[PDB]
């Protein structure tokens, strides 16, 4: 009922990265963004800042599978999905990548706001 | 209002080294999601899959905690669980591993409705 | 819905290979019953014949992730599944085991058959 | 009736070597689940996991098929994929794979709701 | 229709390798039998003898619950008296650890119906050799 | 009688080192069955499969072959039935220059049809001995 | 509360090496400078001169963009001219092969507050040496 | 002056050396961090984390050991801190009896409360040198 | 005529698998020659050179075995000489309690001398298949 | 006495190999030869064809200067029309490298005198193959 | 007193990074023994030794370098005696490009003579820290 | 002349550590000692205390007929009460297992006359470290 | 002549494997001279060395023999030595070596004067 | 005393291998010649025919070292000696190759024949 | 001539090593004896003393092969010979060994005195 | 009178270096013999067997010489050969070898008798 809008507002952050639009990015996510992800060498990463380098630094298609949205209070969620990136290599040959991702949702002034980010497997980057 | 998550992880944790599911099934949301290195990248439906390794010398620390609060019941820590133990051979050994875990508090006591574990 | 009968009936044939009685098994499988899995050597084994070896011949569970039941006519379903079989090994430490799974459900007399069965990964016997 | 599910598949089969995905989607049921290698040991949801494949010398030989008819309008075709290939060195090789593809009857042709695939 | 008969007499021999009786052998085989098998080492092994070491040397001890499966036959009839089968032979046994293993072997054997019963003139086998 | 069923052997395989499709598809029975280690231990189905070993040769890959046929053993049933088990030593040239040679068991059965000799079933151990 | 002035003040040195500007690095840092660091293998380098080498022979070629991340600091103060940080150094930067790289390296900078400005008396690095 | 500091430092390595957690707790500040070997690159929240490798530390694996402290170098930080920066070469016989030498790099702030001097940071590069 | 030749061989290869030299000594002319692998590549001269691997076989080394005569060929010249040339497939059971085979290419030339066939030379390819 | 002839016919032979002249071996060989040879992969080859090979491939640019010595001659002469040689094959040759090389081969060749010249019927290898 | 010992010694230092002989040469006694890894564990006598060091380096081998000299310690002996023993970080870039350190314990006994310095033996463990 | 008291002087400190008399080694050596030695692992140890470990930690059990020889020794005399003895440790002993071994090692060490007897102020070693 | 050469070969060959030294010093010259593989490259100067090897199941066969007779009391053969025994694990074992014997006949009996030993 | 001539002989047949004239070489050896050597792979050669192939098809200098002659009768010599053999390899670096040989010698009308010729170690072809 | 005194005084020295009587080996040998050996390490040994720790602290047999003694005046001369020594191993097999060694002799109140002495190859303590 | 032995070998070691054989003739015997590393253990005869290393940038360095005189026209020298030489990569090498030398002076000039030769 009210997950689909969670399940929504993730694909638009994802789809921020793959196109690598930061601004958009910056926006659906909070200033004060805490995240576990293979990049950060098992550290939780404090800012935009660490994310910035990856965007201002190949044709690829995410899916989002398996999604569970845990629906707290009015104004907050916690989306648990899996991550299959479809890209293609230097070589040339196509290559499929899995990644457990969760993220905490906090509905901010109307759109969803990322508070927290996990993500084990493979770096998408 | 961060101090009772950290407080409410750790009897949950200390539930899981001690081996007391009683404990841990209170602390637990019974729809409990999870990911974690067992479950070979898979998101576990709940309970029934850990009271297995239950029913079937350590000394865990939790290191740089960091508590997002949501509303009045709400929030989610981000953590690190360095696990000390002993191998076999007898040597002491440490496993560091990267902890999510979502809360909502439901009729006073803190409930854990999902739970992320890397490494 | 209507899937809810088939995840039920699905747990009922996993529960008599855990438990190694043959007879709930043999009820809830068509006689008639085709099969791919990792001990058939990517063959499709034709009978019960091959899978009576098994039972014939340590505690564990069993958990049926993420499934997804396509219902199709009055009489016909088909579920795909994950089986996460949690296990403890000869030396004692605890093991899991992930294998992706097909079955194919045709309702007979009342009870729902087996026609066909699919498993990728690892083999649960 | 088992002759018409082995046709409706060799077509499928041919739209994906000739890269044709009109021809893949219109014998594709939209709502398509499917395990298959690419997918990690996932069920992908459907046709946009496939399209990736098609946008971006072989001989495939269907083997030992083994289809199971239910009702008037449901099949359950299960055969073994022997696709022939010429590796970059410029020598032939064969590679097996064990595909599962339930089969649906809509307003005529043959729909695919789900499609396994093993090796 | 004529091809059920094949796949029954082929068994019948199977279990007679499995059960460990030569004499059922014997007499399903024709005893001027030609055979490529793994254990031959790339030859065409005469009639019986060959076999029958297989047979006596077989221990009790070694003796181990065994079940073979005969998957995707195909019956190629020629007249009367006259078939040839090209079946896989899913033989599934347990090691001596006590773990259970299965075994693939792709199998042809060309049968000659011989006053009533069928005798087993040639006899191929790829893959693994699946005799005890 | 055994000695024209291993001159059509021979027509059949020249039929592959000279890479000539029309004559293997003549000598061959559209519904061909066959065990080869090119296979990956399954039974194919039609010349399809075949083909693609012909159609895919390249003449920069043609290289001097010479298959021998050793100890050949013809089994005759009835007036158009015969079963040949022999053994394929394939003589050829490696891309480095040097001679080799490559074993492979075969059993052919075989079926008269309108006069000339049809393979309906063909085994194969060892190498796979086609140019490719 | 006074713990917010050291971390911005270890920003600035490590911007300088990341920079490659030393004037910047050489008045942050106290003339009489001890080091624990990978490069040293296991010794206590003396002030200043040592860094110098990897700031002067940084070639304009070898140039990569990088970008420094400071996790998890912990800042103990002493008295009113005294502080002890020691954060966690994840150090993002792309190779030569044009992949992007992660290096995590455990860093203690002992700083003194010396006529306004702080100066970093004891540095100690751990892990991967992410000097250009 | 620095010599309080390095006697101090003597005091806390010999509690480790010892085993006696209750020298080792009163020599050391509660609020204690630690980058270390054995935290895989985190820095620990502590005693807890040390008192496991004092408590397990059985006495059939208490080997005759001796620490050495190389090169101290102790920077004084008012009346009541101090950062001195030494090498730990710690001497010790191995189980099969031979004798081994280990080098480990170690930084540790302290602060004198109540008269005694407390250990507030510790950090420690090479091999991890705890009995155990 | 040829079907003696193979008769007199299989008593031969008899006498090796029994252990019973007195056999093989009067099947064998005394002035035998012989070209095997456990000569390395020299040609042998008399009984002597054999008596050693008969004699020094012990009875727990006695393995239970079975040879098998594949594809013979003898060329008969005259009333009193023979040529045949087989593949010796010898059957066996190892240390470890698992049954091989071994495959060895023999030439054995004949000559009737007052009644019996004697062998005057012995070529062996392949495995050396001799109980020792 | 006799025995100087097999030797002066078994080096013509040799003679025709080396030299590459097919009808000169055609002629001394008989055309139903049989032949166990390293080339061969342990089985019995048919009479010439399989030799063939060999003579026709040689290309002019890969003729090396080759020189065989047939040491230690043994002839069994039977009858008045039959002998069987057993040889050893030490050939001398230059790879491509340019560096001399020899080359052991162990051989038994059985011969028959039909209209005046001797005939080879059978011969057997070991070791080295030595024909180019 | 010690200071100018320290100072002498880099001195000596810069003329073999540098490749200038002649400051080499007057810094050292002609009469100096030194033990160094080049010397493969031998006491070598002269200046000779080295100059094949210095004349033997060519300008296109020419590395940026630099040398640092951690932890001295001068044992003064009279007016015109000392020993220092200090340890030789030496920094320089391979031929990949990569920067890399050596380290080298480095024991120097020197003599004042009519003024100057002079280093009448050398002692070197570790790395051979000359540009060569 | 002088030199030949350094020799007899090393000779004493040499017996000391042989014979494990820690007693007469602390006598020979100032107790501001500093040593380069393999057991260091590249670090200049402080006086004493690092060696009383060697002597206090020897067994009687790991006790092993053991002979020094001083070759080629290099005595640089300078001053009345100071000299610089650069010899090579040829140290003799026997195995575990029983076997002879010898091991070289290449040392200086700086001696100062202090109230008769000869102090030893600095010790380098290269090679084998020659402690039992 | 050759015959009589062969027949004191195998005595002095006999009088090794047996290890009977006074045998093999009377048919050897107490001047003897040999190349072998013990004596690592170097001729060696008679009876002394080979003492060692007496005074601190098996079967040696002689093939192929050529013996070159010089005068009435001189010759030189030139044959291989073919020796079967059994190894430490039970399992017959052939060691072929080239020996080349000159031979001289002093007051009868045959002196071995000089010994080659390849292999 | 009569030694001296059989190393002498020996000298010029060493010399005529080193220069490669066969003619020589032919004069100084017995047409029936036996020889055990390297090249041989453990077998008696019984012609000239086998090494003129290898003086059919580089600066070297041959040295014989430790001789001893057993002379027996008035035309039978038996010289054993050591073969160092220094040559340059193709990589131009200079290499020695040690072999024992023994030569049997006999008097014919005058001139020395060789009627065997073992050799040990390293070919010198 | 004399060259037979100094191979006679030569055998005496070795003897005194394999029956390990010192007294013997330190009469033959001068006190002020230099030594290259494999035990040295490539070093030249100044004394006795080195030697007397062999000594101090199994069936062998020396051989003496190719002597070539250098006499040089009334009262020197200068063996180089090569040292064959059979021994048996510890697994109970027979083992040779062989090493090169050269002995400057210096005739002194009668009795030769070894005054230097090398050694190439095994070491035979 | 050791002094000019050292300077003598010094002479015969540069002959060498500088491949200049008439000077290395002069300083040694024509009787000379030689153990040394090419001579693979064997004793060499002298001159002819190194005038083919002759025929056909380094430094030597002599350390720790030790003289043996004995009479007025004999002496022994023992020193280490440092042979210090470039390799073909273009990096510096140095190798070890222990040498003895045994000198016999003949109308006025030293002439070398013997050369031993290990490393």
């Amino acid at each position: 009922m009210r997950k689909q809008e969670i399940i929504k507002t993730t694909e638009q952050l994802i789809e921020a990265v793959n196109n690598g639009d930061f601004e958009a990015y910056a926006k659906i996510c909070d200033p004060g963004l805490t995240s576990f992800e293979p990049e950060a060498l098992g550290n939780l990463v404090e800012g935009m800042d660490f994310h910035r380098f990856y965007f201002e630094n190949k044709p690829i298609h995410t899916t989002i599978l398996n999604p569970h949205v845990h629906v707290i209070g009015e104004d907050a969620a916690c989306i648990a999905y899996i991550r299959l990136t479809q890209y293609i290599d230097g070589q040339g040959r196509p290559r499929t990548s899995q990644s457990e991702e969760t993220r905490v949702w906090h509905r901010r002034d109307g759109k969803w706001q990322n508070v927290h980010f996990h993500c084990s497997g493979a770096p998408v980057a």
